[PDB]
């Protein structure tokens, strides 16, 4: 383990170097602010270089993922799996938003805000939604343009685009190959910047540690943040999933919880939703007698497009950062956070600590200071390893639920 | 006819429901204006959702239509048909603009305005012409940017694009198939919104009926509007087409008018330029002895890209709406209306009442309030059925004129 | 030569007509300024019509040129030729900028300007870099948006795009053919406007001659400009290339200079880097005994993507025009001029006087008045014919240098 996972070693060296350089330069002096910005400048280069690559990334991944990979699944298993997967993620995101508003760390009318949301959902002109959002000002009222991206309009129009390409069928094969080429090129350009990343994260940690003005209250609210995400994760993966199992299936949930309770240990141990599939296959198809005809369809897709924990942690860590810089949020933006939590949970998957890459979608959707993500990155070496456990549990309970809903269908397709 | 044409029944129910809800709520009270906007809100959603789909619609239809469908017609019949078709539409649009300025319902220098037009025709930067127009302000003068789309610059550049793709030939077959795929996808997404449409048109009729402040003067100017479009249609389809026949052909026009005078009845009866082709083929190739070698080329394309009536009605109903809200127009915009009347007549064709879809190109070109189109939609159940008659007559007279211009060419290609 | 090169004859007639019309109308009267703008208006139409075609031209030429034409050259000859070609052009551009700042014709902090440059190099949102640049204003400081294109961000991102398409290999053949089609279409649309060009250049010469307010001081600084570019060309093609030859090769440079000294005469005579290849092949492969295995790779590509003279003349004629209208330039823009001199030298090649087409990239990168290029176009009939000589010499010295660096490689690939 000395030379393997070279990027992990480099990020550890970067965080350690940035922490000790902060510990030197904070005890150095009251610093001139422009040399502080000059020191934090590689972090700003990393943030601007990564926000460069969410416009072709959304556009390419939405049309590669939707049309071309929904192509003729099982007629009932596909829609049941998709209903469960877009149900539990939305429920987890609403639970995360409710918890981070209730605990409250980090210490126009509402009807016009929700009309503002519905107006921003359907964009007027397309190129005037790649960089400008419509908002409502006072005097009567009028509607003008604030800066910042409009993520909801693009995701709405391109979801309608991908679905309308799926129903054309075999005629459109000069387009899905084009967008697969575009997605592969954009992903290689993301790999380049993620190889550059640790020198950016070191300077950003230094820039957020030197100019922080207090070394205690930030640690207090960070501990409060970790308390919030732990309590949200345990209330979801303890109450909300076995209740959904018990309402529909009318079976005892702990008897299902036994085999996943032995798989859950290595799920915590390896922190990957992709690493635990050879374990959970031997767990699920043997310890509970689940049919082979449904697990090969509902588990490997469930390890990718269904991660409740990376919705909970993401939608809590957005409104934490909003409640650090004083920017209170209204109902025209809480729905944006709770929807792009769903639309940013399904993207970045199958890897340890992928919540610190797909956060940059939400941190530009709601219109927030993007350059404060480093106060997350020091406290995620303990947080991801239990988040992946709920990512595993949310796939296993769906593998139970779809199988109990379609046992009759499997038996009538037998004979 | 009870269940057939389901969208027509739903639009009738929507207009009737919106009219009776206006007749209730106007006699209800002086209404608070924000609940009036809340009631009219689905109409605003329909308008913004339809202005979402004119940027890929123009871009896709211009390059699907030009390069790929001009591919090797007859060498003389094609250019003669195109000269006649882009002649009579421009003449009809100028006649409509002149009539609606003369009757005048709805009760910077000019040289700098025309320089402003020529500057907006050739756009400086392409992405700064999808959402911003260049205008000239006072103090010396200077040139700055007003908001609103620039339709003329995009239509100019993409017409040059489609023509420059037509002259490349067989090399570019990885592009025209791409844009055919894009056009089919955008047309299916238009079909979705036109299925949503009647619930939008009902709420927009309610929002324009409640806040109208007078129930008599608007009906007076609407009757004046119907008078203007009827007088323009009769002066065009009575004088201007037989004069063009009589100058070139030196033949009596009523003898040509006999067979189209019996086809004209079912042309008024069915209100479609596509429904009258099996009638007008039996009329034209038999009652006048027109050659089969030219009618199969000049009639079915003439039923699509040559509709003088949907230029006249369109270019009158734009400057009516401009003269309702007081916005007087100058020569930097009258040319925009009279040119996009031509470039919006050739697009939306072969259907009853297609002038209430392609109006939204002109209503965003000239920079007008788009949300007042519903005062057209109550008075078009009587206006379209005679407009399609002139659409038929404008194809039949061209079928006569091109045949008389190329009778010698047909006889010398015989032997 | 009476009817051949018809565009050259038309440009000569246009320049002569514009000069004599200036010589009449300057001795006519103090002119009203708006009819002066009306006379100069076709030149403004030509400038806006040509700035229309640098956004698809950069995007198409960068991905046609990079991926698809670097495909498996020689493993060492390719990188040695590319190192020499991107070395001498950058050295020539820095020498040109230094000379035009030193002679000085035409009579925020710097650290924040260079941070502004690094911020504009990596663009935040892509569509907000096709028309808007980020700049830093005072009060603390803040960062806002000035108008004007951002050329460096697009060239950076699309260079990374073309390189990341080159490493994918055979999978992406539905993209490079698409962008070859786009490049051919955009080049035909450039051919159309270059056929329109002389009527534009005549009116622009009239508009810059009538409103010039002095007939002597402009000629004095134009003579100073010609002095600057001649002195820069002679110091480069006399000192800097034989020094680079003599440091590495340790051979006498005049013995190499003999055969190119007889080729140099017809290089001055025909003013084309494409016309002198049959001469320089017989010169180089015979008079110096250079191997056939390297000249067929390093000469015909060197006649296209390596022109030091069209970097020197270009990067001097940009900062001349900046120093005519008083607009002094700082270090946030001098790097932009000296980099887009390199990235605009490699594009427009193999033709007499191609520096008056690719100038319009730099004249919109630095944010300058584009409509003053005509004071170049009267004094380039004497300047291009010696510029092409240095274009030839810069290829011949590289053909010597790469051959001496790889003589051992050629001998070990022999046996
Ligand atoms: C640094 C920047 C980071 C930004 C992160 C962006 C990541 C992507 C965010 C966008 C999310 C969507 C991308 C596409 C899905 C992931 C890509 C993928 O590989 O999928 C694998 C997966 C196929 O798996 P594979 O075969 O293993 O590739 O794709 C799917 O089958 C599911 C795709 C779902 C698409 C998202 C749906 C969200 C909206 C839910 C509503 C659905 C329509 C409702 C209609 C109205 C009611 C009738
Ligand atoms: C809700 C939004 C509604 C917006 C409505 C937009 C509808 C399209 C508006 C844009 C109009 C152009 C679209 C393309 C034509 C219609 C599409 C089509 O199906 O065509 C069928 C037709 C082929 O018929 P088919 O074979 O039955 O499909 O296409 C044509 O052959 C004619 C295309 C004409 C294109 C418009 C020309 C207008 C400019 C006239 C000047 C011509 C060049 C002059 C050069 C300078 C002088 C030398
Ligand atoms: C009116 C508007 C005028 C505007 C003028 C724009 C003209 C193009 C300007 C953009 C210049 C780039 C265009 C592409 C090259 C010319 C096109 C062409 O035909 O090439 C022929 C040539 C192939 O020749 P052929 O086979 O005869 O076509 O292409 C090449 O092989 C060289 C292409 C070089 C591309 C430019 C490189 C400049 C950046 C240098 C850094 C390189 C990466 C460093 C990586 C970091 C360090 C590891
Ligand atoms: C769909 O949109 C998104 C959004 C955010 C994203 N974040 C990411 O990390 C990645 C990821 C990556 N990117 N950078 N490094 N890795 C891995 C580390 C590594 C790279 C090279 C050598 C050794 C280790 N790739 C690169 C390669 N992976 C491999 C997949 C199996 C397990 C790890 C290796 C996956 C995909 C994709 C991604 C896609
Ligand atoms: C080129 O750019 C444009 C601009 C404006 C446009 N307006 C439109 O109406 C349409 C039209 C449509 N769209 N929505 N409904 N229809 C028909 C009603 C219907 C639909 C489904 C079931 C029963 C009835 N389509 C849909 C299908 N048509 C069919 C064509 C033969 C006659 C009617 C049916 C034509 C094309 C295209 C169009 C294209
Ligand atoms: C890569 O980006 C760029 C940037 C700036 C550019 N400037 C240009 O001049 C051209 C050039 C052109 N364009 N217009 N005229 N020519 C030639 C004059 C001519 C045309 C027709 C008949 C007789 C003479 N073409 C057109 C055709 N050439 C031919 C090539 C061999 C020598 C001359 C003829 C070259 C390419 C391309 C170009 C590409
Ligand atoms: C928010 C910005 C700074 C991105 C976060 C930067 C760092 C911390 C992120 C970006 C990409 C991530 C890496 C992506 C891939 C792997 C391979 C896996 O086997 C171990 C984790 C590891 C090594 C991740 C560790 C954390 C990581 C290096
Ligand atoms: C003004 C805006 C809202 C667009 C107009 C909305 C409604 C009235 C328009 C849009 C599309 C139109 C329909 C398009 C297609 C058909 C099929 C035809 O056989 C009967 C008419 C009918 C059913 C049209 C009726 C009017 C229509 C429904
Ligand atoms: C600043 C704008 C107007 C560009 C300059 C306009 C004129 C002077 C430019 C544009 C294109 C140029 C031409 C491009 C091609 C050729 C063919 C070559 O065998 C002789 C030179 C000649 C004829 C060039 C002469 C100068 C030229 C005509």
């Amino acid at each position: 383990k000395l030379g393997k996972n070279l990027l992990l070693t480099l990020t550890v060296f970067g965080v350690i170097l940035g922490a000790v350089c902060g510990g030197l330069l904070r005890l150095a002096s009251p610093i001139h602010p422009d040399v502080v910005m000059l020191i934090a400048f590689p972090g700003d280069i990393l943030m601007r270089m990564l926000k460069m690559l969410i416009l072709p990334l959304i556009i390419s991944s939405l049309i590669t993922g939707l049309s071309g990979l929904d192509a003729k699944a099982s007629g009932r298993l596909g829609t049941r799996a998709m209903v469960y997967y877009m149900s539990t993620t939305i429920i987890a995101a609403v639970l995360g938003v409710i918890l981070v508003l209730a605990i409250h760390p980090g210490n126009v009318s509402s009807l016009d805000a929700f009309l503002d949301l519905i107006r921003n959902l359907f964009p007027e002109n397309l190129v005037q939604a790649c960089f400008q959002q419509i908002q409502t000002v006072t005097k009567k009222k009028g509607l003008e343009f604030k800066d910042g991206m409009n993520v909801l309009g693009l995701i709405g129009f391109f979801i309608a685009f991908g679905i309308a390409m799926g129903k054309m069928g075999d005629q459109a094969k000069l387009m899905v190959d084009f967008f697969n080429i575009l997605n592969e090129i954009v992903m290689k350009l993301v790999i380049m910047i993620m190889w550059y990343s640790p020198l950016g994260i070191a300077c950003l940690i230094c820039g957020k540690i030197i100019a922080i003005k207090d070394l205690e209250v930030v640690a207090r609210q960070l501990g409060m943040y970790m308390v919030t995400v732990i309590i949200g994760l345990i209330i979801h993966g303890g109450i909300f999933l076995p209740l959904i199992y018990f309402v529909v299936t009318r079976k005892n949930p702990f008897s299902f919880f036994a085999g996943i309770f032995q798989a859950w240990i290595t799920a915590l141990g390896t922190a990957s939703s992709a690493g635990t599939l050879p374990v959970t296959f031997r767990c699920l198809e043997e310890n509970l007698g689940i049919d082979k005809r449904v697990t090969r369809f509902v588990l490997p897709v469930g390890a990718t497009i269904n991660m409740d924990g990376t919705a909970l942690y993401e939608a809590v860590a957005a409104i934490f950062i909003a409640q650090m810089n004083g920017v209170v949020l209204d109902g025209g933006q809480i729905v944006t956070v709770s929807l792009t939590a769903t639309l940013a949970s399904v993207g970045a998957a199958s890897i340890p600590s992928a919540g610190l890459v797909t956060m940059l979608l939400i941190l530009t959707a709601v219109g927030l200071p993007t350059e404060d993500i480093s106060l997350l990155v020091a406290v995620d070496w303990l947080l991801d390893r239990m988040r992946t456990s709920v990512n595993v549990v949310g796939d296993s309970f769906g593998a139970g639920i779809v199988y109990h809903l379609s046992k009759s269908e499997l038996d009538t397709i037998d004979s």
